[PDB]
């Protein structure tokens, strides 16, 4: 253990760390764990859609989906997520490739329009806006607010949620403060899922702006390591309880349901919502592409055959967080210089190693040719004040792989604990 | 010749064109020639797209297309359009299926940014930005920037182009003049081409706006009525010689090459406008749908694969485009109330009745059950001056409802002109 270290035996470790760093880049090692996108493995699940739909271009309501129009997506694609989420059909739509782009959209059109119910569009706000931000999050939730030039606020995360003390706090008298990025189930990546309790409280706190969003991106709503998957919490039925219907923006995707980037965007809100975020959509484009979602309506048949395919890509996935935490376990446990979530769903593991030494960590696996994520990434402005966490994403490559990969970064974040305790 | 007549006369051709319209009443109608769509018969061209790409998911540089990454689009089928729009590959990406979204992002980027090498972000510009809009153009495109706030000049459009020398006055001067939307080959609904020499002409003016762009869609590039193609004129190479390469933004589409709403996008300038917009639409998306672009790749093979399709597509759409001119010729020549384009591609005829007469006339057709497009429809903020313009769609009625549509609105047309001209 590195707190009751003697000074002889910490030069002595520290000097068993350098061969330990040594034998490692000996190895001449290509490695990565800084993406997290599906394994050739799990696309191979989701084959069939390159041969679908076939002859028949019609939906079951005889859509021609070949030809323009149609705003919302087909139904019956709609009406199997709207199962999955807990959201009713109409307040569901179904988009193109990518729910981070609906997500900058809703930023975008807040900032050139306002929102439903907004006083005036965001950009005219003299004072400006704020985001807050539960870390560790979503580094492209990030990218956008930092783009558009609002104001990131980091809020710890607890074991059931964000600190909601903290945010019913600032949200109450700050009008500036507009909105919240979450990801309510297996965040990436704290894996952190928010309780009911957690969601009641933020659909109903009071916020000094009247037009506050929670930016609902269920990017794992059912992207589970077990055999169980989560009840969605009605996010949408308490904000209108609440008086708030129109807090909540709701995303999901089949990005890691299907094929990462050849998939499916999900967009759930109020119905007025509806109405606002397709009357500004219409500008932008005729509508989204009704064969890819005929194609996955095809595909899954049903909610129950999205289940079925979870649970395939849990069987492949599962192995590879067990790992993961066993490595960490065998080189790390000991030194208690570290610790790591263990999720029950979802992409990612975060670690955190030495306070200080998480930069210093990700430069020395980059120098033996693991590349790890930037250190800071799961932080706004990638800045991370303890210096300590290190975002793993466990499920591209192979199982061997991800062995060398991990015990790589174990000996390289033990050398860097070293090297600080020594100063 | 209705302009030169008799009294009564013209009361009994009135009383004429009222039984015709009687007529035209009774026979229970229900037709439509406003939507600018494939017929379902052009679809099924395209038919095999719904198999493909099949077990093969790599593209010819063996990228896994079901997987992220990648903010170009597929390298093989932009080489395709690359040929057909005589613009070089790095110049030219592919996205999803809408040009449309591609231009409203632009603009959008452009307003809360600034272009490439803009002195501010257009949002921040005290005195407001303008667009020059030639007429009749496409609604698409006004309601563009319509929705962001910015205003519209109408340009008169002449045989080989729009008003050149009117555009050069107003730009040369007025720095608050931003953009100029475009369809530079067979526009929508015109069907003018605009010749080499206004190609020219537009990319080497003087603008007060250092950042002036031509939005140059490209819409009907490849989309002939008749056996041959027109040439691509080299905007960007153009507007390179003349010091203003980053004046035009190209776009491009497979929306009826293909799929309307399941095609591909395309957008094309200078290497610094490519860098330009993907910097900022990496923010919305981590990038565009690959296994669509390879199914097109897979479909086309080539670019001489690309204008044999779009042979197949001018032999349905040919004789529709026949028959609107040869029964607005029979019902319409000896009155002299009307004059309509014969375009040589595209997808519109464009038709002048009787100044002052447009609305009723499309009123009058919608109340024997044929739809029309309605009046002003071609211009900004919906504003035809001259209340004479109708745009008709041939394109997506078989050619007995074409028929019977057109002669409907003939008598219409005629049926308004008489009542105006004894007011
Ligand atoms: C919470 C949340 N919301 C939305 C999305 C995007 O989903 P859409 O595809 O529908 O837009 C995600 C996805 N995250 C992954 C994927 C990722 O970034 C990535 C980026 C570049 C190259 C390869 C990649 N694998 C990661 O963080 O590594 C996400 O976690
Ligand atoms: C001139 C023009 N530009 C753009 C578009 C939009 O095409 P897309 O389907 O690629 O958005 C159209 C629709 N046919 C059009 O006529
Ligand atoms: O939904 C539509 O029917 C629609 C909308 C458009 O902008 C079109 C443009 C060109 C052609 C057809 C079009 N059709």
């Amino acid at each position: 253990s590195f707190d009751s270290l003697s000074p002889q035996e910490l030069a002595a470790l520290h000097a068993r760390h350098q061969q330990d760093y040594a034998a490692l880049q000996g190895m001449k090692l290509a490695l990565d764990l800084t993406r997290g996108k599906p394994s050739a493995e799990q696309l191979d699940l989701s084959n069939q859609l390159l041969s679908l739909p076939g002859d028949d271009y019609r939906d079951p309501e005889g859509t021609d989906t070949r030809n323009y129009g149609g705003q919302h997506g087909l139904p019956g694609l709609r009406a199997i997520f709207a199962e999955l989420l807990g959201i009713a059909v109409p307040n569901l739509i179904a988009g193109n490739n990518s729910s981070l782009e609906l997500m900058h959209d809703i930023v975008a059109f807040s900032m050139l329009y306002g929102g439903v119910d907004s006083p005036r569009p965001w950009i005219q706000e003299q004072d400006g806006i704020k985001f807050l931000c539960p870390v560790p999050g979503y580094d492209r939730h990030f990218a956008i607010t930092e783009t558009m030039g609002i104001e990131m606020i980091p809020i710890p995360m607890l074991q059931d949620g964000p600190d909601v003390d903290l945010i019913e706090e600032l949200v109450a008298v700050d009008p500036a403060i507009k909105g919240m990025w979450t990801v309510p189930v297996f965040g990436n990546p704290s894996g952190v899922t928010y309780s009911w309790e957690t969601v009641r409280r933020l659909v109903q706190m009071r916020t000094a702006a009247p037009d506050f969003r929670l930016f609902w991106d269920n990017a794992y709503a059912v992207h589970t390591l077990t055999l169980d998957f989560p009840r969605q919490v009605d996010v949408l039925g308490l904000a209108a309880k609440a008086g708030n219907p129109n807090r909540p923006y709701v995303f999901a995707s089949t990005s890691k349901i299907t094929f990462a980037g050849g998939g499916v965007s999900f967009f759930g809100g109020s119905l007025g919502n509806i109405a606002w975020y397709l009357q500004y959509a219409g500008k932008k484009s005729i509508g989204p592409d009704k064969v890819n979602q005929l194609r996955h309506l095809r595909f899954f048949g049903d909610a129950d055959g999205v289940r079925l395919h979870m649970l395939r890509h849990q069987q492949i996935l599962a192995p590879k967080f067990a790992l993961v935490a066993e490595v960490l376990d065998q080189r790390l446990s000991e030194s208690k210089i570290a610790s790591w979530t263990e999720p029950k769903g979802g992409y990612f593991i975060s670690l955190d190693v030495l306070p200080g030494t998480a930069r210093r960590t990700v430069a020395l696996a980059k120098d033996v040719g693991i590349a790890v994520t930037e250190a800071g990434a799961s932080f706004p402005y990638r800045k991370d004040p303890d210096d300590k966490n290190i975002r793993i994403a466990p499920s591209f490559p192979s199982v061997p792989d991800l062995r060398n990969a991990v015990d790589g970064l174990a000996t390289c974040a033990l050398l860097a604990a070293t090297e600080t305790l020594l100063n």
